């Protein structure tokens, strides 16, 4: 079925958001690893402002990733502890100014003839069963599927009763309504809902789909973390450092 | 009763967060205006890193705020359309590294002999009835009162049913549980719960109080906006520009 | 007659363009000195982005300009070699985004009831007879007068004949058509030609005036230099350093 | 005859001036395209400060220019919509401090045995008939030929008569004397007029040549734009965006 | 006798070197405190590049140094825990480019009619008996006196014998030859040895004096630390923080 | 015997210290040249923060080092005046935070089975007889050998007698005790003295060795210069420019 993952890496800026690291590696790579362990090895990167940074990275992938030896005499570069990644990574310049829907539209070409394809934000990691979501999408037959998740807390949480605060928790790990965690599974017709570069995916497209009854939610009550804040960064880095990263399911 | 407002303006950095403007004026000033219209005119500013910026501002208040004429010959500076503010503004250096509880402790001196005092974050504005909260605090007799509010949305909101997303809304204006909007009313004993500079208010102090049944919530279902993001900034600036700022209740 | 000089100091940015120095003093001050020696001592500064820089300067004029002694015990600051300037300097915030015409409009208030007033760019100096231009404007009775000047060369000048370059001169001191050197003398009705903040003076207003036959040119074949480039800067600074600044006509 | 184009890309700084883009491509590339459409495909780039930037660009030419796919498994990079450029591009480090004449001297080696060669500034584009200028140079038999052009306006243009400004135009498209538009055609003996690194081409060399009657002018009354200012940049970018770039004569 | 201290605060840059802090106060202030406790309360500051920073500081001395209350209504600023300093502080602009001797020459005016005066670097602190050095200078009758000190270690120290390193110490607290610790006591005739702005004190002037037998050394085997490196900074800050600063001899 | 040189290039930051240039080449390269002329052609670079900069350099060695021609049509890059370096250069990421001993430990793998190996700082050059030091180390049979040198002066040097400064010299070329000039020759057992990443070589390891009588000193009374200061930089660059670099012993 679906075999390609489209990732958003444009927007604000410096380097692109997905280039921010964790454990010395761009978050973008962490997400690629997530898909890859779920058998998805074809990637399309929607680049924007500072995109070349992303290009340079992949163009010098091993140099970035490992220790090397330059055998000058032979004009050869030896990679130590080389860990090959059987990926196809397409880097598409999608516009310095495009919106999320716009970027997707831009890459239509690359997924236009697939049953379904995966699409996600370049800043969120999780221990999500990618395969599961695919099968789920196939099963429900809708045009689209999103991964619903519990968000990080950004404020001081309150347990109020009778005007009395029974309990107080500073930025707790989200426990009410699930939100858009990204990790979409989509049919290529969704692109038809995108008008142009200025289209924001989370706007008309998504609302319409929900509206049309064409949008399903795969609920993921488990680990999911976006990297928006420094606190996020630190949190994520700690997890990684401590050897306790729930999204790191690979060898 | 309570007649002094303690405001947090330390932390991260550049200029201090409260110095970020809206309509050409630091948000900090907007908050001061909020209190001032509710009769609170004594202020204590907990300064940290880049604090001098805040000092310079108040030290050159009118120069910052209005058009002026320097009558050089007479060594006089004339202020056009001068709008006097009958305030007492104390600027206290509370530490480059202190935590929120730490900063409060630092300024104990200044409120230690008051029935109660006001305390708030230097980054949130609202159309809150300050007087109301005071009276409310007096009435309930607890050690502390906080203002509960509906937070801004940071993610794509979902209406799910039977795995189907009935509706999708990108970062909607918060509609479930109220959170810590700040705007506290406190008795000086709360300070006793603060151990040192590294104490984070939202931690032990607050949890304890709730825990001890010493923490009440004044619910404010209306306008409240923190300035955390640029989107926040833009939103706030628009409101201000458009002449539609709910927190601007003054003349 | 005319007794006030309106100076443009908004636009791009860092510090405001007029704040760039020559001989350790902002060019703006050099221009003020030019007017001042011609008896003009009332100034209106149209401030924009970074305007406060200008405000701080005038607010700490002597501190900026001379050596000082702080008699701490007496809370007194003594100025060495103090050189008083009997000026009235109005600093008006004219908008971060306004155009030149827009800024002028903004300050209408300040010259609205004068026979005529002076207006100029905050980046050009010259050995112009200010009084002369005033009298000239009074004499011709038109709504407006501008100072026409020979511009600095920005390219390699050519003397061609019969396809042959007879002579080549790199960025020569301008010798054909005079251009807008600024230094205007105007009647307050010109303001009526300004629609809003976005009005660029050099556009509709000026073209109309010329068009209406309401615009005269006081030709200044002598010294006039704008500070646009670094080369300009260096040139100007050299002149100043060498004690050969044609615009420095004061004591 | 002449088959190599020498381009100046040193001087001030950040990235080199010629690296500034238009339509996402360095202006330098636009100029190369100009020559290339006129059959000139051998280039010599006089690099200076930040030169490596230029080197990296050419070294990763397609990566910079197009969308790519990294077939990781095969260690292959696939270029989408590849547009080959049959050029030879020599990058010579000509000194961080050298002057224009100095840089040329530096590259003598590369054109020393040619009938004639082309030389130009890395910041100006035009719809110039390169071939035409070559033939013209061959025809006149002089040591040197330059392209004369109408410059952009930097000031407010005036139509004065009898002290009256008949018309006013803000920075009009130049209509008097033609200037040095660059785009030279030269015989290698001109190098003999260059003494060292500090030689500025537009100085002694050029003046001498004119002086010696060895300098001809190919007048180009048409499109020619240098990129000196941001206004220039914007103007150029607009033209390009609008699909109305007179210098873009290629497919 | 000597009653004025001349301090060097020009050179490299950002803020001036002497403005770098320790315990939240510019090192410059620490040195002033050193003199002040030894009865020296008249200061002359040789300012250079970024000098205004120094000016602003003294101009807003208490605002910088303490907590304040702005009694807006009364246009009054109240200083908390005010600690008056009965100093006279002259700030002289001595040139962005001048050398140390040059700066001194610049301020001749200010000490020209004193028996002797003090002169020092704005970056070194110590527990030196200032009075002692004065008396010493008076006693020896030479034109000049310098304070000799043991310098901080910048390298790995070695105890070698017979090619064997008996002991190794990383950047130890200096134990061989004393160096120029500054803290000079001078007669005004030394100025005659200074030719111009480009004169470096430590060059001709000092060598000559030694040479002429006009230079004495007051040896200070105790505490003396220059702030050149960050390590220096950290070291100094630690000392200060720990309440173990040997130079802090005041109340 | 010893055939590999381990070089420290981590620490503070921007680019890595060893990347700072002299004569347009990173100092690191100068040191490599020093070893290389002494027959040492196997290198191990201990990288830290900004390490990739070092990686990119070696990965694009000739592009950095020489003039090139890109034969686009053939996808070939031609190097002019190519000067091959028969080196093996290993780049190991040794930690953003590691200490000098820590970094060495990190690379143990690479020298663990050698009789001895060379180790040095990436910021010091000299006309040292590398071979000599090796033979010397072999001869003395100790675990370690260091190169002792005379350091640059950082202060004003004094010749005192009887309280009188007989002579004064500003930052003279060091003439008392030799210091740690680096350029070590070591047996791999020294690594056993390194506990972790936080180990500073110059601490426990070195002191112990000296202490244990396992540390010898090869005294180099000749040319040795570290690049710590800008003055250092300038000095070194001058030497290089003037064609008088004592460390440049190669062709
Ligand atoms: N014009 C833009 C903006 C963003 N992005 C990319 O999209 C990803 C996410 O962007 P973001 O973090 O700024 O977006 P968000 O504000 O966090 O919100 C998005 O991500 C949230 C989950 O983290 C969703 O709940 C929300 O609905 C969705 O809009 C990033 O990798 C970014 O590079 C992009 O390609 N183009
Ligand atoms: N060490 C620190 C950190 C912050 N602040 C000040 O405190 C205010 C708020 O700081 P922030 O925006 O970083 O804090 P927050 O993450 O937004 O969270 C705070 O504000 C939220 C409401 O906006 C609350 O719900 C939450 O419980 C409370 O911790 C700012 O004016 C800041 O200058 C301070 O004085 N010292
Ligand atoms: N929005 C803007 C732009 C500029 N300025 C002020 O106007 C002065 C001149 O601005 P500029 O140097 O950018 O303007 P220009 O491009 O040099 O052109 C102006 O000045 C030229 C003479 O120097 C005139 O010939 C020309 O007609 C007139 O438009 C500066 O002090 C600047 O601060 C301003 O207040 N607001
Ligand atoms: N030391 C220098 C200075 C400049 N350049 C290069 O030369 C080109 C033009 O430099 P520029 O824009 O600073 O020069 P200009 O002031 O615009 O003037 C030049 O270009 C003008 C046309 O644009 C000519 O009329 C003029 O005679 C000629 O000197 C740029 O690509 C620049 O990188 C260089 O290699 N080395
Ligand atoms: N052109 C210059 C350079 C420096 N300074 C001032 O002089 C002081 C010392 O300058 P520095 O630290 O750069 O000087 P140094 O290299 O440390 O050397 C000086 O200070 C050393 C003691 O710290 C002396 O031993 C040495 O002889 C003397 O030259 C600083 O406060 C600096 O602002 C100045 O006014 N003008
Ligand atoms: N954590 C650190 C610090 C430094 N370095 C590297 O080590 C070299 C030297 O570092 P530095 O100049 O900061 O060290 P130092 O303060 O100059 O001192 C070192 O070098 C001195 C000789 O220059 C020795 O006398 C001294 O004992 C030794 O510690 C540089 O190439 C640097 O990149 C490193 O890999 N990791
Ligand atoms: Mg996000
Ligand atoms: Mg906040
Ligand atoms: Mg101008
Ligand atoms: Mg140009
Ligand atoms: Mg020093
Ligand atoms: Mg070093």
């Amino acid at each position: 079925m679906a075999s390609k993952a489209v990732i958003l890496a444009g927007g604000l800026g410096v380097k692109p958001k997905p280039m921010v690291e964790i454990g010395g590696k761009p978050i973008l790579w962490h997400i690629m690893k997530m898909y890859s362990v779920h058998g998805i090895k074809d990637f399309i990167i929607c680049c924007g402002y500072k995109g070349y940074v992303i290009k340079e990275y992949f163009a010098n992938y091993f140099l970035h990733m490992s220790d090397v030896t330059f055998h000058m005499a032979e004009n050869r570069m030896e990679v130590h502890h080389k860990r090959v990644e059987p990926w196809n990574v397409t880097l598409v310049d999608t516009g310095d100014s495009s919106m999320t829907g716009g970027r997707l539209k831009r890459v239509a070409e690359y997924v236009k003839d697939d049953e379904a394809f995966l699409f996600t934000y370049g800043d969120g990691v999780a221990d999500l069963d990618i395969k599961a979501t695919i099968d789920f999408h196939k099963a429900h037959g809708k045009k689209a599927t999103l991964t619903a998740t519990f968000p990080p807390g950004r404020f001081g949480a309150l347990d109020i009763q009778a005007g009395q605060v029974r309990s107080f928790q500073e930025k707790p790990k989200g426990d009410g309504a699930m939100i858009n965690g990204g990790f979409f599974v989509l049919n290529p017709s969704v692109i038809d809902l995108i008008d142009n570069d200025a289209t924001t995916w989370e706007q008309e497209p998504l609302m319409t789909l929900a509206q049309q009854g064409e949008l399903m939610a795969f609920e993921h009550p488990g680990f999911w973390q976006p990297m928006d804040t420094l606190r996020d960064k630190v949190y994520l880095e700690g997890l990684w450092e401590k050897g306790k990263a729930p999204w790191k399911t690979w060898e």
